[PDB]
This record gives structure tokens, C-alpha cells and sequence, in this order.
């Protein structure tokens, strides 16, 4: 019920992401790796780059087995591109083990590394369905499991300041933990309530209910759906399907109208200021996505705060002003769970009962006023319905 | 054909230079002179050199006048430093009219001269801005215009021979014309396309797309501008920013991918070497690059064949092979549309309208199936979006 060696494993932020520290090779190279739920390869860079300063060098590595292939990932105005191997990895604040893992090293990029992020790779946890190039190449946490006894399951407790972290605040700041084979109980309040994985490729689930402040945004629920869910801690916002985001934002401005805020601010790009400690939190309202439960006609909900959904950001003057960008935006590939919704909850991933369970974070921003919750069981019927094929 | 008397005065080839001939001093001593748009320096080899045949002798000219400064010009590759002065420079097969202008002195240089190219000297025809020491230093162009009649434009025709020239075939062979002060209709077929002069400092221009065989390159299109692109016909290749290069050379490898190509081949430092006649042509892509237009929304496209971006090279065994380099190269300063584009056009520098025009060369290399060219208009939004900014 507990994993000290694991807990405060990670470092980083929602706007860069959380990593964890790993190592790579004999001699070990240890290097910082982006914890990712959304993808399924484990691709380091390999290569000097601008924004890295250190890298993994597979000359200085006795255990390295070159695969002899390419894999080419590209993205809307962007990539990575490297050259499949075999090397023991280990993961020094995580399970005491070592195991023989597929790594992509990482030749070439463009728009993949972030300045100042701290880390050098990711860490693909998703299932092989969606690994490139393509479901033979083994992710890093099926070789895990298949290699060692550490059960099925990690989870996830990712921690948002609620405040803009510097340069060597986030260096020096606890993120968060990434439990590997387990839960933790120290790291959640009240139950974990679990909503089913619908199929093994990106960590799919359905939403069969969206309320802004109470009100139902009703629509159709397969929209919530359109065309999937996903949890991603890889994502930094909470993304919703072009229809849901506009109905949302329509309902957010309504609830919040005694405010008002330039179109910029709504299209997630310029950032929204208030005097040191005076943010209106509570002209904003929250927003209840209701999941699928693991009984027939049942679903639970989790709530989120504006404390989650408006992402702390430095102002351009440094100044003594809280400051904040609106962390909600428009998808074109369904619904993404980012990691300002992630920070609100403790996640549990677990993959030996395929369902995903969510409880209050111990390390949840707040207010005197109000707090996040997972809640249920509420009455919901045909929810399988809200899946979209 | 309106100016018999420039047309042919060029000699060169892409990768050692295209060069024209000009006199200095009094009485005149002739050198033959790189025609660089990339730089705004005019200087001569004024000293012995190993790869000198002839030089500058200041003390040999009556009208010499010593500036007493010294300048110093370091390159990526290649040095020189020199003693400014000023003296009366002519071009033979140019305008008929002599002028007193900036030479700097080359005393020392290291890795400058190249052994062959049988030019002594650099004319910088861009910019001011670019002139070293500072931009105090008119420039060449400046002073001619100043000075004379002559109206403030140029024109470039470099033409490449689509086969290796040896030092014999190079020396006579004519190398493309450099028309002082207008536009001769010769040198060119279909209509002259124009694209602005962004800054004046190098022939600053925007790429607002790129094509390999008509598929869209699809990259933010500053990053085809970034820091910069310019047309220099002082620099032997195409050259790209690093992440356009990559994106480029993978959709090149991905149309050529009938045969395979030694990595060294892409990295422009191997030949590639084809039974005499055989070179597959029809296997590389065309390169389309889309220029903005001088009409809002506008743009423009030159395409390039591998006639032009494949540089021809005398076989290692000097066989009977067509051999080759491939002259895309990648950059860390932005794009350079250097000689092996220049080689498909008719370059106007349209100084006096801060704009530069392209038509399809007279002398471009081809096949009996595809053909450089120039076409447009194409609706095109947010160009000014492609321009880089510090
Ligand atoms: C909160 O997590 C992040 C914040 C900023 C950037 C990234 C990130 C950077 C580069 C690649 C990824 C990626 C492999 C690809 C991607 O687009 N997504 C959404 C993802 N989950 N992982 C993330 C993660
Ligand atoms: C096609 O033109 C050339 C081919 C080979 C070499 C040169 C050349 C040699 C020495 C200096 C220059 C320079 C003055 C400096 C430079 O690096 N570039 C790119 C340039 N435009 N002119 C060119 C020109």
C-alpha cells in the first residue's frame, strides 16, 4: 500500500511535461524521460541538438544490439526520425530491476524538443496497437512486465504548484510520482473510482456526461467521444472535439460573464492577469465529466477546478501578478485528458484489469470554497452508445 | 537582344565561379573577376599567390589612391585581409565608361584563391550594408551608378554546360552574360516573374513554398526563410536551412527511390557516376520553389530539374561515365539560391525597384521531356508570415 522509493519520482510541469529519471546502456547513461500515457515508443535523443545537453551515445554502450531499421514519426509541421536498438534499462527511483527494452535513438527532430523542459526522451506507456512503426516493436512497459514480476499497473500522481515555477524552482521542485507495479495509498483522498479501458491501444475510456457548474452541456454523448477519449499525460490541456469546445466555451463565458476576457485569452494563446492573490476564482465555473463505471447503467464523476484548467504562466514583465492561460482547447482527434486535468487526480493505470481509476490528489490546487472530487455511482443508461465506431 | 556588347562576357562554371573581365589602374591592367551578388566588396589579388597568374600592382598605376586602411575579411572556409584604395576601374565587354571606385588590396589571404579558376579578384555586387570594413565602403555598383548614366540594374545569365569543361574547354568555352545596366530579350524565353527585394543588404528574398514533384514540402514556410534567402551567384549550391534540408533530401530520396544512393552521395561529397548517356533524369524530382509576388496574395513558382541541381564532374578514372555531385547542401545561415539555380534562369537585380526577376535561361540544360520554368500567379495568403525576424 505504499512505495517510498517511488514516491516524488518526477519533476516538471503541465506546460513542458513530468519526467522521470532513467538510465540507458553499460556503463549506465542516465538521462530525464517525458512520462507519456499518449504514445507507446521509448525514443531518446541520440544526437546533438540545441536544446539537449546530454544525450544517449550508443558507441559507450557494451549492451547496445542495433535493430539495423528506421522509424519516422511525423507530426503536423514537425517529427522525429532515429534508428531502432536494444539496450538494459533501469529506472533508479523505480523498481528495483533492469530490463532488455526497445529504444529508438533519436537522429533528427523538428519541433519535438522543448528549451528547458530538462528532458531528453519519452516514455511511450501506451499499448503496442499504436507504437511505430509499427505493433511488433514492444513498448517499454510490456518488456517490463514480461521480463520481471512487477505487476501490470503504474499510476500516476501528477502535481500542478498552482504557481509559475522558474528555472531553478522546477529543477529543484518535487512534480510528482509515477508508482510502477502499484498504489500508493498517501497520494489520494477518499475512493478510486474506475472507468473501463475501451480498447488497448491509446488508454481509452468513454465520457457519457459533461456539466458546466451543474448544467448539462447536453449534447449527443458520442460527441464527447468524437472519434475517442484518451488519457494523455503527454497532452498539456484538457482538448475537447471541435463541437464540445465550442459548446463549452459558450457555457464557461456564460458562467463567467462578469468578467470579460479578449478572444485570444479563449483561444488558449494570450495569457489573463490579476493584482498578486486576487484571481477570480470563483466567477469561473467548475466543470463534471462523467465516465463510464464498471457496473451495468452506472457512471462516476470527477470535477475539475479553474485552478486545473487555467494553466499559472509567468507574465512577460515578471511582475508580482498572478497570471494564467486558458488550458482548454480545440481537437480534431477527440477528446485528450491532459495533464491539467491529471493534476487534479490521482491516476491509476491498470492495465492487468484494463480500467483506469481516478481519485482526489493529495497535491490538488484549491481554494477555501472548493476542492476537486471523484464522485457516484449516478444512473446512466446505453452508455456504450457514447462510444463512437 | 538590345546589348550586343555584354552578351557572352561571362566564363566559369558553378563550382569554381563564373567570372568577368575588368581593368584597373591607369594604364589599364586587366583581371578577371568572380561575380559575386553574395558580397559588397570589390578586391583584387595584390600580391604573389601560387594560384595567381597576375595581380594588382598599385605602384604601377598613376591613378592609385592609398585610403590608408586596412580590412580584414574571414569567410567560413578562406580568409583575406587587404589595404583599401580607390582607382579607375573599367569592364571591357561592359558599359563603355570608367569610373573611380573602392578596391581592396588582397596582400595575404589563406584558402581564398582557387587553384584554376582563373579569376585574380571579387566583385561584391550586393549592398552596402554587407561591405566590410563597414557600410561607409560604397560598393562597385554604387559608384558606377553614381557616376555614370548607366541605369541601376543587372541582369545574370550563368550558364552551366550540363557536362564536365577541363582547364583547356573552360578557358575558351562561354560562360553566361552579365548585362550592365538592362535586360537583354536573347538570354530568355516566356515572361519575366518578379519577387521583392525584402532588405537591402544581401538580395534578400521569401520562399513561400516549396514542392518535390508537385507534393508540398508542408513545412511552416518561415522555416524555408530562416534566418534568411538570398540569391548569391558567389555560392556553388542550393543551400538549405538544416530542417529544410532534411525534409527535402528525404522527399528527394523518397521519388528517386527506384536506385539507391550511397549516404555520402547526399551529403554532396561523393560522385555518383552513370554509363555515358544513361544519367536516369526522369527518376529525380523537380524542385518548385514559390516566391512571393509583387501583387498582395500573389506568388510565383521557378522549377528546377536535376539538370540543374545534379552538378556534372570528371570522373575519378576520367572514364567515359556522366558523373556527378549533388549540389543541395544543408546551412546554418538560411537558404542560398546559388550558381546551380541561377544556372536555369535569367536573373534580373532590379535595384532601382527593389525587386529581382526570374525567366526560364536561353542556356538551361534539359531533357526532350521536362523543362525549367517560370509561372504564375498563385493565390497565396500570409506571406509576409514567411519572413524571419531577429
Ligand atoms: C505535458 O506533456 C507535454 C508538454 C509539452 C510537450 C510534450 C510533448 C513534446 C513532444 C512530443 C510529445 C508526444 C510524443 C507527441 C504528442 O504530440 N503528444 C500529444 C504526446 N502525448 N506525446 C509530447 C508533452
Ligand atoms: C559559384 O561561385 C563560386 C564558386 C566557388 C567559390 C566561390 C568563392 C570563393 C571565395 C570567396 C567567395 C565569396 C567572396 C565568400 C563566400 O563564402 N561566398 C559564399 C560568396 N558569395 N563569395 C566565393 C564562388
Amino acid at each position: 500500500g505504499s512505495f517510498v522509493e517511488m514516491v516524488d519520482n518526477l519533476r516538471g510541469k503541465s506546460g513542458q511535461g513530468y519526467y522521470v529519471e532513467m538510465t540507458v546502456g553499460s556503463p549506465p547513461q542516465t538521462l530525464n524521460i517525458l512520462v507519456d500515457t499518449g504514445s507507446s515508443n521509448f525514443a531518446v535523443g541520440a544526437a546533438p541538438h540545441p536544446f539537449l545537453h546530454r544525450y544517449y551515445q550508443r558507441q559507450l554502450s557494451s549492451t547496445y544490439r542495433d535493430l539495423r531499421k528506421g522509424v519516422y514519426v511525423p507530426y503536423t509541421q514537425g517529427k522525429w526520425e532515429g534508428e531502432l536498438g536494444t539496450d538494459l534499462v533501469s529506472i533508479p527511483h523505480g523498481p528495483n530491476v533492469t530490463v532488455r527494452a526497445n529504444i529508438a535513438a533519436i537522429t533528427e527532430s523538428d519541433k519535438f524538443f522543448i528549451n528547458g523542459s530538462n528532458w531528453e526522451g519519452i516514455l511511450g506507456l501506451a499499448y503496442a496497437e499504436i507504437a511505430r512503426p509499427d505493433d511488433s516493436l514492444e513498448p517499454f512497459f510490456d518488456s517490463l512486465v514480461k521480463q520481471t514480476h512487477v505487476p501490470n499497473l503504474f499510476s500516476l500522481q501528477l502535481c500542478g504548484a498552482g504557481f509559475p515555477l522558474n528555472q531553478s524552482e522546477v529543477l529543484a521542485s518535487v512534480g510528482g510520482s509515477m508508482i510502477i507495479g502499484g498504489i500508493d495509498h498517501s497520494l489520494y483522498t477518499g475512493s478510486l473510482w474506475y472507468t473501463p479501458i475501451r480498447r488497448e491501444w491509446y488508454y481509452e475510456v468513454i465520457i457519457v456526461r459533461v456539466e458546466i457548474n451543474g448544467q448539462d452541456l447536453k449534447m449527443d454523448c458520442k460527441e464527447y467521444n468524437y472519434d475517442k477519449s484518451i488519457v494523455d499525460s503527454g497532452t498539456t490541456n484538457l482538448r475537447l472535439p471541435k463541437k464540445v469546445f465550442e459548446a463549452a466555451v459558450k457555457s464557461i463565458k456564460a458562467a463567467s460573464s462578469t468578467e470579460k476576457f479578449p478572444d485570444g485569452f479563449w483561444l488558449g494563446e494570450q495569457l489573463v492577469c490579476w493584482q498578486a492573490g486576487t484571481t477570480p476564482w470563483n466567477i469561473f465555473p467548475v466543470i463534471s465529466l462523467y465516465l463510464m463505471g464498471e457496473v451495468t447503467n452506472q457512471s462516476f464523476r470527477i470535477t475539475i477546478l479553474p485552478q486545473q484548467y487555467l494553466r499559472p504562466v509567468e507574465d512577460v514583465a515578471t511582475s508580482q501578478d498572478d497570471c494564467y492561460k486558458f488550458a482548454i482547447s480545440q481537437s480534431s482527434t477527440g477528446t485528450v485528458m491532459g495533464a491539467v486535468i491529471m493534476e487534479g487526480f490521482y491516476v491509476v493505470f491498470d492495465r492487468a484489469r484494463k480500467r483506469i481509476g481516478f481519485a482526489v490528489s493529495a497535491c490538488h490546487v484549491h481554494d477555501e470554497f472548493r476542492t476537486a472530487a471523484v464522485e457516484g455511482p449516478f444512473v446512466t443508461l446505453d452508455m456504450e452508445d457514447c462510444g463512437y465506431n
